[PDB]
Protein backbone atom coordinates (compact mmCIF):
# COMPACT_ATOMS: atom_id res chain seq x y z
CA UNK A 1 0.00 0.00 0.00
CA UNK A 2 2.59 2.50 -1.43
CA UNK A 3 0.85 6.30 -2.34
CA UNK A 4 2.97 9.15 -3.92
CA UNK A 5 3.00 12.16 -1.97
CA UNK A 6 1.35 14.86 -4.45
CA UNK A 7 0.69 13.69 -7.97
CA UNK A 8 -2.26 11.52 -7.81
CA UNK A 9 -0.99 7.62 -7.89
CA UNK A 10 -1.18 4.16 -5.06
CA UNK A 11 0.04 1.01 -5.36
CA UNK A 12 -2.00 -2.16 -3.32
CA UNK A 13 -0.44 -5.63 -2.57
CA UNK A 14 -2.75 -8.59 -3.05
CA UNK A 15 -0.83 -11.70 -3.68
CA UNK A 16 3.34 -11.70 -3.41
CA UNK A 17 4.11 -10.92 -7.14
CA UNK A 18 0.30 -9.20 -7.69
CA UNK A 19 -0.50 -4.96 -7.32
CA UNK A 20 -3.03 -2.85 -7.79
CA UNK A 21 -2.41 0.70 -9.21
CA UNK A 22 -4.88 3.99 -8.83
CA UNK A 23 -4.24 7.27 -10.68
CA UNK A 24 -6.36 10.17 -10.28
CA UNK A 25 -8.27 12.15 -13.12
CA UNK A 26 -13.03 13.36 -11.33
CA UNK A 27 -12.44 9.50 -11.17
CA UNK A 28 -9.38 7.02 -10.50
CA UNK A 29 -8.69 4.36 -12.89
CA UNK A 30 -7.29 1.11 -11.92
CA UNK A 31 -5.10 -1.47 -13.55
CA UNK A 32 -2.38 -4.37 -12.07
CA UNK A 33 1.54 -4.35 -11.75
CA UNK A 34 2.54 -7.67 -11.73
CA UNK A 35 6.24 -8.46 -10.46
CA UNK A 36 7.93 -11.45 -12.62
CA UNK A 37 11.31 -12.66 -12.87
CA UNK A 38 12.09 -11.55 -16.26
CA UNK A 39 9.95 -7.40 -15.30
CA UNK A 40 7.58 -5.79 -14.27
CA UNK A 41 4.08 -6.17 -16.34
CA UNK A 42 1.58 -3.74 -16.51
CA UNK A 43 -2.16 -4.94 -17.32
CA UNK A 44 -3.40 -0.54 -18.51
CA UNK A 45 -1.10 2.01 -17.94
CA UNK A 46 -2.18 5.76 -17.11
CA UNK A 47 -4.38 8.95 -18.40
CA UNK A 48 -1.49 10.47 -19.86
CA UNK A 49 1.98 10.55 -20.56
CA UNK A 50 2.87 12.40 -17.57
CA UNK A 51 1.08 10.01 -15.27
CA UNK A 52 2.48 7.11 -17.07
CA UNK A 53 6.00 7.92 -16.27
CA UNK A 54 5.50 8.85 -12.99
CA UNK A 55 4.01 5.26 -12.68
CA UNK A 56 6.71 3.01 -14.57
CA UNK A 57 9.45 5.36 -12.39
CA UNK A 58 7.61 4.53 -8.89
CA UNK A 59 7.66 0.89 -9.65
CA UNK A 60 10.89 0.51 -11.33
CA UNK A 61 12.52 2.01 -8.48
CA UNK A 62 10.75 -0.30 -6.13
CA UNK A 63 10.53 -3.53 -7.31
CA UNK A 64 13.77 -3.26 -8.97
CA UNK A 65 13.49 -4.52 -12.60
CA UNK A 66 12.09 -2.87 -15.52
CA UNK A 67 8.91 -2.62 -16.96
CA UNK A 68 9.14 -4.64 -20.30
CA UNK A 69 5.09 -5.61 -21.65
CA UNK A 70 1.85 -3.68 -20.61
CA UNK A 71 -1.79 -4.99 -21.67
CA UNK A 72 -4.06 -2.06 -22.60
CA UNK A 73 -7.63 -3.33 -22.06
CA UNK A 74 -9.82 -1.04 -24.74
CA UNK A 75 -9.03 2.51 -26.72
CA UNK A 76 -10.05 5.06 -24.36
CA UNK A 77 -8.34 7.87 -23.90
CA UNK A 78 -7.88 6.85 -20.11
CA UNK A 79 -6.40 3.62 -21.28
CA UNK A 80 -3.97 4.53 -24.18
CA UNK A 81 -2.99 7.91 -23.11
CA UNK A 82 0.22 6.84 -22.09
CA UNK A 83 1.24 4.72 -25.63
CA UNK A 84 3.83 7.59 -26.67
CA UNK A 85 5.70 7.34 -23.12
CA UNK A 86 5.93 3.18 -23.27
CA UNK A 87 6.62 3.16 -27.03
CA UNK A 88 9.41 5.39 -26.79
CA UNK A 89 11.10 3.84 -23.90
CA UNK A 90 11.14 0.64 -25.82
CA UNK A 91 7.73 -1.14 -23.38
CA UNK A 92 5.59 -3.78 -25.55
CA UNK A 93 2.39 -2.53 -25.56
CA UNK A 94 -0.16 -5.69 -26.37
CA UNK A 95 -3.79 -5.34 -27.48
CA UNK A 96 -6.02 -6.18 -29.72
CA UNK A 97 -6.19 -5.41 -33.69
CA UNK A 98 -9.46 -4.34 -32.76
CA UNK A 99 -7.56 -1.82 -30.12
CA UNK A 100 -4.71 -0.93 -32.25
CA UNK A 101 -7.22 0.14 -35.22
CA UNK A 102 -9.52 2.42 -32.85
CA UNK A 103 -6.38 4.29 -31.30
CA UNK A 104 -5.03 5.20 -34.89
CA UNK A 105 -8.50 6.42 -36.04
CA UNK A 106 -8.71 8.91 -33.19
CA UNK A 107 -5.43 9.92 -33.64
CA UNK A 108 -3.00 7.66 -30.96
CA UNK A 109 -0.01 6.21 -31.55
CA UNK A 110 -0.94 1.90 -31.25
CA UNK A 111 -0.24 -0.42 -29.44
CA UNK A 112 1.05 -3.97 -30.93
CA UNK A 113 -2.30 -5.46 -31.78
CA UNK A 114 -0.95 -8.97 -31.24
CA UNK A 115 -3.62 -10.46 -29.04
CA UNK A 116 -6.48 -12.87 -30.39
CA UNK A 117 -9.91 -13.50 -28.67
CA UNK A 118 -7.94 -15.91 -26.45
CA UNK A 119 -4.24 -15.02 -25.48
CA UNK A 120 -1.98 -16.93 -23.69
CA UNK A 121 0.56 -15.35 -22.62
CA UNK A 122 3.74 -16.06 -20.49
CA UNK A 123 6.10 -13.76 -18.50
CA UNK A 124 9.04 -15.57 -16.94
CA UNK A 125 7.58 -17.72 -14.29
CA UNK A 126 3.83 -15.60 -14.43
CA UNK A 127 1.61 -16.92 -17.27
CA UNK A 128 -1.27 -14.07 -18.15
CA UNK A 129 -4.27 -14.65 -20.55
CA UNK A 130 -6.23 -12.08 -22.18
CA UNK A 131 -10.02 -12.77 -23.34
CA UNK A 132 -11.78 -11.11 -25.39
CA UNK A 133 -15.95 -11.55 -24.34
CA UNK A 134 -17.43 -9.18 -26.37
CA UNK A 135 -18.97 -5.65 -26.76
CA UNK A 136 -19.52 -3.59 -23.50
CA UNK A 137 -18.33 -0.46 -22.40
CA UNK A 138 -16.86 -0.10 -25.64
CA UNK A 139 -16.62 -2.45 -29.14
CA UNK A 140 -13.20 -3.71 -27.94
CA UNK A 141 -13.26 -4.38 -24.12
CA UNK A 142 -10.96 -6.57 -22.51
CA UNK A 143 -10.45 -8.28 -19.82
CA UNK A 144 -7.06 -10.24 -18.26
CA UNK A 145 -6.85 -13.10 -16.19
CA UNK A 146 -4.31 -14.39 -13.89
CA UNK A 147 -4.69 -18.31 -13.35
CA UNK A 148 -2.03 -18.56 -11.01
CA UNK A 149 -4.20 -16.54 -8.50
CA UNK A 150 -7.78 -16.97 -10.18
CA UNK A 151 -7.48 -13.00 -10.39
CA UNK A 152 -9.48 -10.88 -13.24
CA UNK A 153 -8.51 -8.00 -14.25
CA UNK A 154 -12.37 -6.54 -15.29
CA UNK A 155 -11.60 -3.10 -16.89
CA UNK A 156 -14.06 -0.54 -17.62
CA UNK A 157 -16.40 -3.97 -18.77
CA UNK A 158 -16.72 -4.55 -14.80
CA UNK A 159 -18.48 -1.58 -12.63
CA UNK A 160 -16.99 -1.34 -9.28
CA UNK A 161 -19.94 -1.59 -5.52
CA UNK A 162 -19.94 2.59 -5.92
CA UNK A 163 -20.90 3.08 -9.45
CA UNK A 164 -24.73 3.63 -9.54
CA UNK A 165 -24.24 4.17 -13.30
CA UNK A 166 -22.81 2.72 -16.27
CA UNK A 167 -20.60 5.92 -16.81
CA UNK A 168 -20.04 7.41 -19.89
CA UNK A 169 -22.17 5.21 -22.57
CA UNK A 170 -21.11 7.16 -25.58
CA UNK A 171 -19.21 3.88 -27.36
CA UNK A 172 -20.91 1.66 -25.25
CA UNK A 173 -23.39 -1.64 -26.50
CA UNK A 174 -25.56 -1.86 -23.60
CA UNK A 175 -27.17 -4.78 -25.13
CA UNK A 176 -24.88 -7.35 -25.92
CA UNK A 177 -22.46 -6.32 -22.59
CA UNK A 178 -24.76 -8.70 -20.27
CA UNK A 179 -23.60 -11.76 -22.95
CA UNK A 180 -20.20 -10.16 -22.51
CA UNK A 181 -20.02 -10.57 -18.96
CA UNK A 182 -21.74 -14.00 -19.03
CA UNK A 183 -19.30 -15.06 -21.68
CA UNK A 184 -16.96 -14.23 -19.00
CA UNK A 185 -18.47 -15.96 -15.91
CA UNK A 186 -18.82 -18.77 -17.91
CA UNK A 187 -14.82 -18.86 -19.08
CA UNK A 188 -13.83 -18.24 -15.16
CA UNK A 189 -16.08 -20.49 -13.09
CA UNK A 190 -13.84 -19.71 -9.73
CA UNK A 191 -12.84 -16.26 -9.51
CA UNK A 192 -10.77 -15.13 -6.36
CA UNK A 193 -10.61 -11.70 -6.91
CA UNK A 194 -12.23 -8.77 -9.47
CA UNK A 195 -10.24 -5.41 -10.00
CA UNK A 196 -12.69 -3.09 -11.73
CA UNK A 197 -11.63 -0.61 -14.68
CA UNK A 198 -12.46 2.10 -11.47
CA UNK A 199 -13.35 1.79 -7.74
CA UNK A 200 -12.45 -1.02 -4.70
CA UNK A 201 -11.33 -4.43 -5.68
CA UNK A 202 -14.03 -7.13 -5.44
CA UNK A 203 -14.81 -11.03 -6.77
CA UNK A 204 -17.90 -12.36 -8.63
CA UNK A 205 -20.57 -10.04 -7.02
CA UNK A 206 -18.83 -7.61 -9.03
CA UNK A 207 -20.14 -8.90 -12.66
CA UNK A 208 -23.66 -9.68 -11.15
CA UNK A 209 -23.41 -5.70 -10.07
CA UNK A 210 -22.57 -4.81 -13.14
CA UNK A 211 -25.99 -7.01 -14.91
CA UNK A 212 -28.00 -5.27 -12.37
CA UNK A 213 -26.56 -1.98 -13.51
CA UNK A 214 -27.63 -3.10 -17.18
CA UNK A 215 -31.06 -3.42 -16.78
ZN1 LIG B 1 -13.56 3.66 -21.69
Amino acid sequence: VIKNETGTISISQLNKNVWVHTELGAVPSNGLVLNTSKGLVLVDSSWDDKLTKELIEMVEKKFQKRVTDVIITHAHADRIGGIKTLKERGIKAHSTALTAELAKKNGYEEPLGDLQTVTNLKFGNMKVETFYPGKGHTEDNIVVWLPQYNILVGGCLVKSTSAKDLGNVADAYVNEWSTSIENVLKRYRNINAVVPGHGEVGDKGLLLHTLDLLK
